[PDB]
């Protein structure tokens, strides 16, 4: 009762009830456009890193209602056989346009756009949000942390702290995309090809009862040695014992260094560095793992801590300070009775809290001469900035802040992934995604990617797109006048 | 590269490297006891609700290294064939004792205990933590929220906001255990048998362009009608239109009520109640869904909001204010050279931040006469309070706070689940778990389960258990004297 063989019902019940309402009344194949976007920059970071495309692609390619799916809906929920045969025959026939994994993405712009039969668009929203919200959030958190670390290793060590198992594997993949250098999760190494990393735990040390014997046991059985030194006493017990083992084993091991999981690291690591150096191990590194995030790491570095490798657990994999992105999936255009597409709106008070209507594209604008970031320019589908000598970029709320831009490149961010349910996009390798992310981040102007108080990245609606929104808003507010 | 057919490598790499170190040196089958516990009450709640046992059981029953598992370890990580054949032949042979799902659980007491070969115990820690940390956390969050709501429905609606897909399905199951009445997640209904619930979305309304036509379309195609009224204007558009549809359809539908997803609900819901009542729909309910948690819900109720049903999204399913439980899995006893078990310790400064050593049991103490909660009493394995006329319960830090207890019942909390890898525990149905949770909560003394400033539930170490800890701590601190 019943077999977990399918993600097709990983959705909100109200989607199936709406699909029924559409289908019974002959409106399931009305033409719709839906868009996915978030409203606020996560962590107030200067940029976000998109993740979730490979996950979504696999989901959409397997989007059929299984025998057990239908049996549940028939036997428990008592849907009629007519509707059920519609669901049995269902195959995905929407166009999907998306940012690619590793793209920089920002608030108030479409990141994924689904276009096709209303009922099919409706089915996919919940699962897409579930996967994209989380994966983008962790990729951005890892970028945030990696930015503060610099070139030194960031190791994603948070599986034990993650919000169930998918979170651990797909989160760690997203972390690698966003800036982690390795994972602890062996299975994520297996299935994604992420480099895998480890040291040892206190349990090894306690199994012997002293540091020397445990470090020796590890040295006898492994080439690459990082010794965890704080089981009993970092300075008096662990570090001297690590040094003793390193001396006795010589070049038969790599003494990569020592891990410290406790204490005030801004004092502890400084004295440990001295101990290693005075013993002649001036290349042995100090690995830290306790309570790390972009804030404590930045402080530790600025205090002149001597830490070379950062194993980050809880705060990265759960995005602990803001554990949800707040992406939403909204209907922006729908086929009217006359067969023509109509811009659709929901009212709020804050006219910026209102979803911008219309089928849109996002154009990343840069200065041709030196590739300077000029911001994103969000158009209706019928505008192509590439054919315009000059564009008018204004802030959508603060419209008195504005510039005419000439001599620019405009790159369309939403790419075809499926056309009418047919995949036209070849999935990159994970390393290619990570390289793509690095290059995109490297190209972003320093002001938008700096760690402290980044400049706000413009996301501007075209004159036409903005006028369409405000005219529709005006029209509905006046319709609600009576 | 390679097939995701297995959870056996869903672990930290350092576990496999330790298993190798144990195995090569003939110590893999040393006898070990490991215990899982958390240090702080999540959300500062008065109690926690344990979840994760069914999940763990399924994991442990399938704990074999697959062909693709071994191929990864051979081809990528280059482990030796000897060790690999050990892993190929691996079968789980540990005893597992656990709290049951729906048990009340507290900080600083073992909740799961694994006993058997050191190398096997080591393998399972990471996955167990991943699943139990999250599921217990969400079950407790749901209890917390449900406590503030009272008898009215709590609906878990957060799939779209969850941290990837496992989080959504297993989180929603945990929410049902802890106090939710239904889920939106259809797949969780399918595979777990949770009651499933829904209304409709704004997209239905926008597909028509007005409330009346969309509410009518929904009424023509469904018996149970909840109309979402805030697409355009709750008071002027949606609620009058819902009322019109209700009037026109009469007893051909159930007009269950109206959903409001926006506005100040403490004003909005009061006026909506008036509108429904004045129209003669004094049984139609008001459903709220926006930005809900135990805090905003409590405030809304205390402001005399007229809300009857609570659809909770982000803050429940992600445990947003504290998205990790902080459970850890620690070696407490290990076979020594002489073949006898030895209490094992790791030093910290705070002697309460030190893991209590020894194989332990947790006894829930109640007064026989009226079943009053007296707290938990954590013993070494060789003490059975049931055979003692009187027990001495003292606070482990504040030892001057203490009582002798007579005429008590002592119930052992850790139950046999696997004996030497063999399942002796029959899995309850989800409804039986939820009933068990309800009854356990109902039996907890009011002071420990009250919403505001609950009394701290005693978790006391027996005289023997406490003396063992402090003597070992003293011994190691004096060993570190030189
Ligand atoms: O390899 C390690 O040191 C490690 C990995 C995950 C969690 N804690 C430690
Ligand atoms: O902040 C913006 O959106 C902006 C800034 C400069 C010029 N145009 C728009
Ligand atoms: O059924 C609903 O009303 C619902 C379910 C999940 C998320 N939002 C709304
Ligand atoms: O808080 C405690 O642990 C406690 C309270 C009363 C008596 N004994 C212990």
């Amino acid at each position: 009762t019943y077999a977990d063989d399918s993600l097709t019902l990983h959705t909100d019940m109200y989607q199936i009830n709406m699909m029924q309402t559409y289908w019974e009344l002959g409106r399931a194949d009305l033409h719709a456009v839906f868009e996915c976007y978030f409203r606020e920059m996560p962590f107030n970071h200067g940029y976000a890193i998109f993740a979730g495309l490979e996950r979504l692609v696999n989901y959409l390619e397997n989007l059929t209602f299984t025998e057990s799916d239908i049996a549940y809906l028939r036997e428990v929920e008592e849907y009629p056989e007519d509707f059920l045969t519609y669901l049995a025959n269902f195959e995905f026939k929407c166009t999907v346009r998306s940012a690619l994994e590793g793209d920089l993405v920002f608030n108030n712009e479409p990141l994924i756009q689904i276009e096709g039969p209303l009922a099919q668009c409706q089915l996919v929203e919940t699962a897409l949000l579930n996967m994209v919200n989380f994966q983008t959030l962790i990729a951005t958190k890892a970028a945030r942390i990696k930015s503060v670390i610099g070139d030194d290793p960031l190791l994603e060590f948070g599986t034990r702290r993650a919000q169930e198992l998918d979170a651990a594997i797909w989160g760690t993949r997203a972390a690698y995309i966003g800036g982690a250098d390795a994972t602890s999760n062996v299975r994520a190494g297996k299935i994604f090809g992420i480099p895998v990393s480890g040291t040892h735990a206190h349990s090894l040390v306690q199994s012997y009862g002293n540091d020397y014997e445990a470090f020796m046991a590890y040295a006898k059985t492994h080439r690459d040695c990082v010794f965890l030194v704080d089981t009993y006493d970092t300075l008096k017990a662990g570090v001297p014992s690590a040094i003793r083992v390193a001396r006795e084993m010589g070049d038969k091991i790599n003494f990569l260094g020592v891990r410290i999981d406790s204490g005030d690291m801004a004092y502890i690591s400084k004295r440990v560095r001295e101990q290693l150096d005075e013993a002649g191990f001036t290349e042995a590194k100090i690995y830290a793992s306790n309570d790390l995030d972009e804030n404590t790491i930045l402080n530790l570095k600025m205090q002149k801590s001597k830490i070379d490798v950062w194993g980050v657990g809880t705060k990265l994999i759960t995005a602990y300070d803001q554990p949800a992105l707040g992406a939403v999936f909204k209907l922006v255009s729908i086929e009217g009775e006359d067969g023509q597409m109509k811009d659709t709106i929901k009212l709020s008070s804050n006219a910026e809290k209102v979803t911008t209507p219309g089928k849109k594209q996002v154009w990343r604008i840069t200065r041709k001469s030196d590739k300077k970031s000029e911001g994103d320019y969000v158009t209706l589908w019928n505008e192509d900035p590439r054919q315009e000598e000059e564009i008018y970029m204004f802030h959508p709320v603060h419209t008195f802040i504005n510039k005419y831009v000439r001599d620019f490149e405009a790159r369309p961010v939403l790419q075809d992934i499926f056309v009418e349910g047919k995949r036209v996009y070849e999935l990159p390798t994970l390393d290619e995604i990570k390289q793509y992310a690095k290059e995109n981040l490297d190209s972003l102007h320093e002001e938008y990617k700096r760690d402290l108080n980044p400049q706000k990245y413009p996301v501007d609606l075209s004159t036409d797109c903005w006028n369409h929104k405000m005219n529709l808003l005006e029209k509905v507010r006046k319709d609600v006048k009576h």
